[PDB]
């Protein structure tokens, strides 16, 4: 107990692995009497001291560092007592930041984190880098640590950044902010930043004193990635250099063009050559249920954006795909809204939608927020939502599942909702 892992779960087990494989002395504690991972720990690491129940503050103060699971309150009185006593309140990313021996690309934001992370990951692979990609919900960062790595690409949550004293990223970004200081801990020690010209809350104080690259959907200036319009066609661009027509991407929607430009900026900051980045961009087809094409039927396209589980995400996808088609959107939305203010959807819906089909627990709340902006239809099931959306759509339109809500009121998770949407779409005559 020179070091104590505080809290089991995904990251805690990666700390157990890391500390043990490095031979370091450590113990494990958890507040629950029978945490789910207790059996796995007791079986895979029988030699590790494990204490379950009310945290022994005296035991926690016998360590120099506590590695606190991200989704565990730092307000726990024993942690407060340990923190009041001088113990380092740490975590997996804090330890990773101090152990890493290669530059880190560090990505957070309210939305688009996994899209941009995986794209930078594919750029790095295409550039022949010995790259390691992880963080947040993916591969635990500590499982990536090795001397042969040339580049780390880390997606980070605010919770992981809370106990990280100085990440010292080579380049860091907050992609966007929607309902910020926790996110901005990603900039502590950052040697470069990438900012979103469309979101003022992404610009850190250090953007005045370290290299600052930007992305956005308007025409870029120096040190900026953006869109150039020429010959009626839109191009991804760096400064005055057209890179690629957006039509050669396999991902759709202006929000995904923004994600591509963010990834280009991140890869550029760490020296990835443009030919490698552009090759990966042409090959990148996006992640499952991130505005994914399902079908083209009678001139109408169908897109599964089931992972738009919050209002900021749906707004971006509505505006994004709405600006990327020949017609109007027929939007499918609703589900468990988690108390969100849906008013921000009214203007994008009025601007881009022919109609909205609403289902799920909070369809009524969404209807209240949308008012009479566009024609609304209420349905009971996803199958009926798709059938009605197809009848409402006209040639050139896109039918978009971008629900702005969690799915747990009717589905196991957003993946199941997306799959059942695609199934219904594929069963249309
Ligand atoms: N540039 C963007 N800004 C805001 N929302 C976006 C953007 N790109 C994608 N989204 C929305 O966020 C959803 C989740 O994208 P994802 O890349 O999985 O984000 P995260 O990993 O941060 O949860 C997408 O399905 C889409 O609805």
């Amino acid at each position: 107990h020179f070091r104590i892992v505080v809290g089991l779960g995904k990251s805690g087990m990666s700390l157990v692995r890391y500390l043990a494989r490095r031979g370091l002395p450590f113990a494990v504690v958890d507040t629950r009497e029978n945490p789910p991972e207790l059996a796995t720990l007791r079986a895979q690491y029988p030699q590790v001291e494990v204490r379950c129940g009310e945290l022994d503050a005296e035991f926690l103060c016998s360590a120099r560092e506590l590695y606190v699971s991200p989704g565990l309150s730092l307000r726990t009185p024993a942690l407060v007592q340990a923190a009041a006593k001088g113990v380092r309140i740490s975590g997996d990313i804090d330890l990773f930041a101090r152990e890493a021996k290669a530059p880190i690309v560090a990505i957070t934001g309210s939305n688009a984190k996994s899209t941009v992370t995986t794209l930078v990951g594919e750029m790095a692979v295409a550039a022949d880098k010995r790259v390691a990609v992880g963080g947040n919900l993916g591969t635990p960062a500590l499982d990536l640590l090795a001397d042969d790595i040339e580049l780390y690409v880390l997606e980070l949550s605010s919770f992981q950044l809370e106990t990280c004293d100085r990440l010292n990223a080579e380049v860091a970004t907050v992609l966007n902010v929607s309902e910020h200081l926790a996110k901005h801990r990603i900039f502590r020690g950052a040697r470069q930043v990438v900012v979103n010209r469309a979101d003022a809350l992404t610009r850190p104080l250090i953007a005045d004193t370290v290299p600052c690259w930007s992305f956005g959907l308007n025409k870029p200036d120096f040190k900026a990635f953006g869109l150039i319009e020429e010959d009626g066609q839109k191009w991804l661009a760096f400064q005055f250099d057209k890179l690629l027509p957006v039509g050669e991407l396999k991902i759709r929607g202006a929000h995904n063009y923004s994600n591509a430009l963010a990834a280009l900026a991140l890869g550029h900051a760490v020296g990835l050559p443009f030919d490698a980045m552009l090759g990966a961009l042409k090959a990148f087809s996006g992640l499952a249920h991130r505005c994914q094409w399902v079908r083209e039927r009678q001139g109408v396209s169908y897109y599964d954006d089931s992972k738009a589980t919050n209002v900021g995400a749906a707004l971006a996808a509505i505006e994004g795909l709405g600006a990327d088609i020949d017609g109007k959107l027929v939007l499918l939305a609703g589900g468990d809204g988690k108390g969100a203010d849906f008013h921000d959807l009214r203007e994008p819906v009025a601007r881009f939608c022919r109609a909205v089909v609403l289902l799920g627990r909070d369809a009524g709340l969404i209807a209240q927020a949308l008012g009479n902006a566009v024609p609304l239809v209420r349905v009971a099931t996803l199958d009926e939502a798709v059938r009605q959306a197809a009848e409402l759509a006209r040639e050139g339109d896109a039918v978009l599942l971008s629900p702005a809500c969690a799915s747990l009121d009717m589905f196991k998770n957003f993946e199941e909702r997306g799959r059942l949407f695609a199934k219904a779409v594929e069963e249309l005559a």
